[PDB]
């Protein structure tokens, strides 16, 4: 009954298991690689076991050692995104749960997918370069030989040299720095990370870094010029950590901090152990989009203490933190603001699936990424039907309250473990074992394994909805005629998150009459908002309303900062508007060299480039 990760080559846990990693490693800004040598305490899990099979991707291997000595190994043929597999062979056969150290001397290349590189010219301070690593799912064999799989976890230390005016930081506690004793201009970071983690969560970082204490566990750093600005975004995080503590159980990871990326970090967030990394796009200046840094929080527990073993079972890691993110800001704000977001997110999976297709393979649950590069399979789905699934069976199951014990009891039943979704599954009947009836009551086989819309839509409270659809709809359904009703006391009552749901709204029935467009910019002056979520979503309508006035502002916002939830749907649709295809293409090209290695991959098989 042993499971398989097929995204991983390497020696599944049921062979061999790795226990810790010991890093130590210099980051070389000249060569643009990451140098030194990865000790793998490995814990065999067979008799006579006489050798193993490690994920690498692009990595240079000097030599690998065991008990002071070389060994043979040998590198298999590359394959795809999976990279290469790299078999040792050992000098002692091995008895069940007997533990060796493997000592592999390797080199990055400069095109590591797990890495950015950014010259002084693309950070804020203008002067020093920086380095950020970003593993989720497979690119920490981009780093280093390992089991790239979460169904192992281990912990790890870490010895890092670099350049002495730079500073860097992991997923790990702080461990002090010292002079780099081999080389003077350098300087050895250290850090430890006693929790067991599954190797997606190794982080690294390298800059011109400051920091500022926001709270009784939490720092937030960034460049210089960004410190004073996030921690006043991101001044709320000691109370979401408290609550959060509250529905998940204790805080097991020590510091809470929180890293402020350059604009070229991928994604929102990323819940690295012990430093969250944060996209620069939060800091709107009214801490309107903190609830990224709840989602984040709550990977604490979800996620990085209760693990998905494969990557087929994502939706574990995604759906229960997005259930817990929006109690954390239904504590906050009240549970007809949790509704207003869940219905959100309902929104969220139709467009995605709308975007793939209903019947598409990507719009399951549980997927199966045999041979799928996991990037390319990324989307909202594992995020929102996950959710759906979850605030269903809340309500199918008693209310918040109720089902609220049944994720804190889980959370304790799977801590430190990694488990599929039967595993969920399982231990949710046990836990609700007096309503198994109701239980048996949903379709698990079109909720887990079909694709498309969930076979059944959860109720929400519509209250602070309305007003978004109404206004939307007053759009919509509006003729010329009747486009001088419209004016700026239209807003008046609306949040930002009001206003940026009235834009989804829209931005679902697009495109609208050019003249429509035109008149909401007269009145409504969207132009003038920096709130990235809106202002998306405001770029995206009048791209696709074909307004060419916004290509430039489309162009601009696509290449100033590259999350890729921002930074693909501008380029696509900038790609499909006829009077901007073909800017959009020499933009790409013109920017490809410098942007994210996944990104730049991503948006040329969008942009049908290369
Ligand atoms: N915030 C970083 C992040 O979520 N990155 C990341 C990157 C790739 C991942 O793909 C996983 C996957 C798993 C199932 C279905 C589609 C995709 C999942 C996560
Ligand atoms: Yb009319
Ligand atoms: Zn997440």
């Amino acid at each position: 009954p042993e499971i398989v990760d097929t995204c991983s080559l390497a020696s599944p846990a049921s062979v061999c298991r790795t226990k810790h990693l010991h890093l130590r490693c210099s980051v070389d800004f000249t060569r643009r690689t990451l140098t030194g040598t990865a000790a793998l305490t490995v814990q065999s899990q067979e008799d006579n076991l006489r050798s193993l099979v490690l994920d690498t991707k692009d990595l240079t291997i000097e030599k690998v050692v065991i008990n002071g000595q070389e060994v043979k190994y040998a590198l298999g043929e590359r394959q795809s995104y999976k990279g290469s597999p790299m078999e040792i062979s050992l000098p002692i056969a091995l008895s069940k749960n007997q533990e060796i150290v493997i000592e592999i001397s390797f080199e990055t290349s400069p095109k590591s997918s797990a890495l950015q590189w950014l010259t002084p010219e693309q950070t804020s301070g203008k002067e020093h370069p920086y380095l950020f690593s970003q593993c989720q799912a497979i690119h920490c064999r981009a780093i280093l030989p390992c089991q790239d799989t979460p169904s192992v976890k281990l912990t790890y230390t870490a010895e890092v040299s670099v350049p002495k005016e730079l500073v860097a930081l992991m997923s790990a506690i702080r461990d002090g720095e010292t002079p780099d004793p081999e080389d003077p201009s350098r300087k050895i970071y250290k850090f430890i990370q006693k929790v067991p983690i599954p190797c997606y969560l190794i982080a690294l970082v390298v800059g011109a870094l400051e920091s500022r204490q926001i709270g009784p566990r939490t720092l937030v750093w960034s460049e210089k010029e960004q410190v004073e600005k996030s921690a006043y975004e991101f001044s709320e995080t000691e109370s979401m950590l408290k609550i959060a503590e509250d529905l998940g159980g204790p805080y097991v990871w020590g510091q809470y901090d929180l890293l402020v990326l350059p604009p070229s970090f991928p994604y929102g967030g990323m819940e690295n152990p012990c430093l969250t990394f944060v996209t620069p796009t939060l800091l709107a200046g009214d801490k309107s989009l903190s609830n990224v840094i709840a989602h984040e929080i709550s990977h604490s527990w979800t996620g990085n203490l209760v693990t998905n073993k494969t990557w087929d079972h994502f939706w574990l890691n995604e759906g229960h933190t997005v259930y817990l993110e929006r109690h954390i800001c239904g504590r906050l704000f009240g549970e007809k603001f949790r509704h207003f977001n869940a219905l959100g997110g309902w929104g969220e999976l139709q467009n995605s699936v709308k975007t793939f297709g209903e019947t598409h393979p990507f719009t399951k649950l549980v997927v199966d990424l045999t041979d799928i590069d996991p990037d390319v399979a990324y989307s909202s789905v594992p995020y929102e039907k996950g959710f759906a699934l979850l605030f269903y069976l809340e309500q199918l199951l008693g209310g918040p309250e109720i089902f609220l014990g049944f994720l804190k009891a889980y959370v304790e039943k799977f801590s430190y473990k990694s488990i599929t979704t039967d595993d969920w599954k399982d231990f949710l009947y046990s836990y609700f074992k007096d309503k198994v009836d109701v239980l048996n009551q949903v379709d698990w086989n079109a909720w887990l394994y079909s694709p498309g819309l969930p076979p059944i839509k959860p109720n929400y409270d519509m209250t602070l909805t309305n007003a978004c659809i109404a206004l939307s709809q007053r759009w919509i359904t509006a003729k010329e005629d009747d486009l001088n009703s419209f004016n700026a006391t239209d807003l008046k009552d609306l949040s930002s998150h009001q206003l940026n749901e009235f834009l989804a709204q829209t931005l679902q029935r697009a495109p609208l009459p050019l003249g429509h467009i035109k008149r909401m910019q007269e009145v409504y002056n969207f132009n003038a908002i920096n709130n990235s979520e809106i202002r998306f979503r405001w770029l995206r309508l009048c791209i696709q309303s074909k307004w060419e006035d916004a290509i430039p502002l489309a162009l601009k916002m696509a290449t100033e900062q590259g999350r890729m939830k921002f930074t693909r749907p501008l380029f696509k649709d900038l790609a499909a508007f006829d009077k901007s295809h073909d800017q959009a293409v020499r933009t790409y090209q013109e920017h490809k060299a410098s942007m994210h290695p996944v990104t730049a991959m991503l948006v040329g098989k969008d942009l049908k480039v290369d």
